[PDB]
């Protein structure tokens, strides 16, 4: 076992783009006579960028000895997740989160002749529910020779600086997949069509474009924290609220240049034109017409499971093994607000949501169903219904009022449909429940 | 088979939790000491770093679980079967004095010889069988983390790691002591009796009855028999050390009483002196009657070893037990076989192995394990290879002088016919010393 290297110059990894030192040489009031007086200006050309491998040099008095290295330095680095503010506590037992939400009622009308044989009926409340699983699993696996690592040093201080460099370097790993983990969230979330969005021109094509985008993110902002609530900007299509102090913009580095550098600058009394909600800064989105998201505090549900440490010795190699598992969950939830803000040419309908998505109707019994249509465009739009139950005698009117007969068993789907395409050319965008028949 | 929380209570001197872990292990200011409903606290104790994690299971697993799985297996019914560890200087030797009369008072006989020895001991060697193995399991960190939520998920912990071993190896301890018979049977040492086909016909059935009754009074005789016996030695058996080993078809063919009642014994004693086994692999034998001291078994010992993958975030338990299994060669075994077995099983030579001078003669008499009535003649050979060294046909064997090889006395009976294949013979060993 000995390693050697011989017959290397000292331009490997070298692309030269001019030859700065051929360049010195013939100057004729250029920019480079000022090097021109610099005596060995030659060497520090060659050896001026470092090298990535050394040879061993004899000394320029007494060719028997040789140059010896006079000082070795170690890089060390520490890496973060910028969205871990976003986290949660631990669930150490369980592999599942439930998430109820309640909603709101009808008002009825006092009739005091009526009164006296409905007394006992009842009003089933309105109430929906999500789940969250587990769906991440991982290790980092580093191996160290302490015992033939023991060449490379002659002090006793750099061993264990060059050893804590490595176990550094895995926490450092840990958090960079965490933070792209988190992202992947955001990516995901937006790819499947699950945000609101609002449609802008582009932030960085002209000053009026990006104080249109402002004006609508702040109206947005305002919209959203209205303290009757609304339902129109989260997936779920409950009436919900959200405060300021809650809400996040995420946006990348060009926005705030451009925005600072343009619109922030020129401005007197700034404070009404910036943003309203904390603000993050991010490398960029993966998608595409993507510019902004604003979300809540409470759209984020990651949780962290499992986070451990565990060394193997080789009594052979002499030799440490070192294996870091980390366990999550990666979600986010759709009963609270959120927004997209896309520059690109969007679709006129996004989605169509059948309020009550999970139902339970006995064989003669009837149920009612409501349809909210994402509509990125004033224009309005009409919805059909339909059914795939299979059997007859089951149906479903224009209003979302069902009918089911008692013979019959089986899983029905009631759909609604949007048509947003043209003629002979149809674009449908569909959404869909699951109905329980009860005995 | 079934054993539950209740087993592990019983066995040990405690009741629910515990914290000899703790206290035997620093270890002690990790986790809380108290026996209160808390168990977040030692859950969140336990699983706060891997290497205390590890400590604690493997202590728990290695010598709870070997003091629980040993103080089980000695309560199995077959229990009386089994003994301690085995003996030092056990020598794999059985030695038993020959039971024989009393000599008549005679004061002018008794007066030229006092000095007299009486009898050689007529000692042989123990047949054995020795069995090492191991069965292992696999344990997981998410049904350890999942173990501590209350404290009847530990003991259900604790039961779920142990039953599975601990049937495992009751299970095996049957196929161990089939095999041993059947090999014992393989060698042949069992005394045969003929039976035709018990489960054939209700008449079959009543014989066999008939004949299992028979033979058990012929054992249980109080004077001795020596017919049976794998060497004719005079022994006698009792009633309540009779064990009756049966295949699983004709104990399920056979009523629970009558077959009581053909001993002294009432179902409830019999149930624990009868075993029942699946089958015996082993040509036509259907039910084996041996003594209670026939067959031992020493357990050389039992042991727990575990090891951690931090790969896979596993545990790894191997439970290995050693122990050898023994049958006496002066223990009474009968075999109840069924088929074609030959007319003569065996020849013994009672003198077994001697020690003879260079001019000195041996009586030799032999024993013949015929399955018919028919008488069959012995022939006796020498062997050896000498000059005036010779056997008659009565079994009196001659030493001539100057010899100096050892010869091998044998006992030969011819049951063929004109064509004949077939030689059954005793060998007897004979060592010569110089005069």
């Amino acid at each position: 076992m000995r390693i050697t290297f011989n017959d290397v110059k000292t331009s490997l990894g070298i692309t030269e783009s001019y030859d700065i030192v051929n360049a010195i040489r013939n100057s004729q009031g250029d920019n480079f006579k000022s090097y021109v007086p610099l005596a060995t200006a030659n060497n520090v050309a060659e050896v001026g960028a470092g090298i990535l491998i050394n040879q061993t040099v004899q000394n320029d008095f007494i060719t028997s000895l040789v140059d010896r290295i006079g000082l070795v330095v170690i890089r060390q680095v520490s890496l973060n997740n910028p969205l871990k503010k976003f986290k949660k506590g631990q669930i150490p037992l369980g592999r599942t989160i439930e998430e109820i939400y309640t909603d709101i009622t009808k008002e009825k009308q006092y009739d005091a002749e009526e009164a006296e044989q409905k007394v006992f009926e009842r009003e089933m409340p309105n109430v929906k529910t999500l789940f969250h699983e587990r769906n991440r699993q991982g290790f980092y696996h580093q191996t160290i020779q302490d015992d033939s690592l023991k060449t490379a040093f002659v002090s006793w201080g750099n061993f264990e600086s060059f050893v804590s460099s490595i176990i550094n370097a895995i926490y450092n790993s840990a958090e960079v997949d965490e933070y792209e983990y988190m992202k992947l969230l955001v990516d995901n979330y937006y790819s499947k069509g699950l945000f609101t969005t609002v449609k802008i021109d582009e932030p960085t094509s002209s000053t009026g474009a990006l104080t249109e985008f402002v004006k609508k993110m702040r109206a947005t902002a305002r919209k959203l924290t209205l303290p009757q609530g609304s339902r129109d900007w989260n997936s779920m299509a409950v009436r919900t609220r959200s405060y300021m102090e809650d809400l996040h913009l995420i946006i990348d580095a060009d926005l705030e240049a451009e925005l600072d550098v343009d619109v922030l600058a020129k401005a007197f009394n700034m404070n009404r034109t910036d943003f309203l909600g904390n603000v993050t800064v991010i490398d960029g989105f993966a998608s595409t017409g993507l510019e902004a998201v604003l979300v809540d505090k409470d759209w984020f549900m990651v949780y962290d499971n499992l986070h451990k440490m565990e060394t193997v010795r080789n009594p052979r190699g002499l030799y440490w093994n070192y294996y870091y598992h980390v366990w999550q969950t990666l979600s986010v939830s759709r009963f609270a607000n959120a927004v997209a803000f896309v520059s690109g040419d969007v679709p006129a309908v996004t989605q169509v949501i059948v309020s009550p998505n999970i139902a339970a109707v006995k064989q003669g019994g009837q149920q009612q169903f409501t349809a909210y249509v994402r509509a990125t465009n004033a224009k309005d739009h009409k919805v059909v219904w339909s059914v795939e139950g299979g059997s007859t005698g089951t149906a479903i009117t224009g209003d979302g009022l069902l009918s089911v007969s008692g013979n019959e068993d089986n899983q029905l789907t009631v759909k609604a449909t949007v048509d947003i395409g043209t003629e002979d050319k149809p674009k449908l965008v569909v959404g869909e429940a699951v109905v329980s028949i009860r005995p």
